[PDB]
């Protein structure tokens, strides 16, 4: 995350820290709890993770310092990437683990809710991004879960910002014309919450953006709201 600050312990709670064990295990993406045994995350998150076995799956943390060999984790039972999914940048940038065991939720872990179909049309005014990211583009992952406040952009100012590429309505937009905050490398898969009535919404996945924080370059967001039936597709099947 470029220009934030850090978390309080408990503050996003849904935010998950997936790693991967190959070669070494580091921190591999950002995700967020939406069920007791889903976590939504980008696709692009998977290139070359040929089985779920690596993967390891951290809740509760606010410190990459927490997690040690004895610490405890999630195994990853399945990987579902949506099957439109080419690249980032031509969206359907979507993707469900379904994990071995049961998250029990508490004060240090529970899910966050999905935009409601009828709140496609609500504007939300509270929105956060938040990761262990990079602070700018060359660094290193962040040790402090970090959040950073920025406005969401309509999809109009957003295709005016990426000549040449094709800004869909399932992708979502957020940043300040004047640039300064905004995700980085190592924040992808994490969550865009908005807070409206009171509730958080997942309202976007990092996914992807030119550069980090640049002005007129906002970052680009899964639209969660167009994929609700997808993951109730997926999480929800008979
Ligand atoms: C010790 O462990 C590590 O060092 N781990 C570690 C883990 C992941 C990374 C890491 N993650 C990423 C991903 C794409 C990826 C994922 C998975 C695998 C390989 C590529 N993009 C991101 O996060 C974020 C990209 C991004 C998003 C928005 Cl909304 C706006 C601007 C963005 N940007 C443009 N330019 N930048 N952002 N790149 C790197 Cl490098 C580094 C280091």
């Amino acid at each position: 995350i470029v220009g934030g600050t850090a978390s309080v312990r408990g503050e996003w709670p849904w935010q998950v820290t997936l790693h991967t064990t190959s070669p070494t295990q580091r921190h591999l993406c950002g995700g967020s709890i939406i069920g007791n045994q889903w976590i939504l995350t980008a696709a692009h998150c998977f290139y070359g993770v040929e089985s779920p076995k690596i993967l390891r799956v951290y809740s509760g943390i606010l410190n990459q310092s927490e997690i040690k060999e004895d610490t405890s984790f999630f195994g990853v039972q399945e990987i579902i990437i949506h099957d439109q999914y080419k690249m980032a940048e031509s969206g359907y940038d979507i993707a469900l683990l379904k994990l071995e065991t049961t998250v029990g939720y508490g004060d240090s872990q529970r899910p966050i809710c999905l935009p409601s179909k009828g709140d496609r049309n609500v504007i939300y005014t509270d929105c956060w991004v938040t990761g262990w990211g990079y602070r700018k583009l060359r660094d290193k992952i962040q040790n402090t879960l970090q959040k950073a406040k920025i406005p969401l952009v309509t999809n109009e100012e957003c295709q005016k910002r990426y000549r040449g590429h094709k800004i869909t309505h399932k992708m979502i937009c957020a940043g300040y014309r004047e640039g300064g905050k905004d995700a980085c490398k190592g924040d992808s898969g994490g969550p865009l919450s908005c807070k409206h009535n009171e509730v958080w919404h997942l309202v976007g996945i990092t996914s992807w953006g030119e550069g980090c924080a640049q002005r007129e370059r906002p970052g680009v967001y899964t639209n969660v709201v167009e994929y609700v039936d997808w993951i109730l597709e997926k999480t929800q099947a008979v």
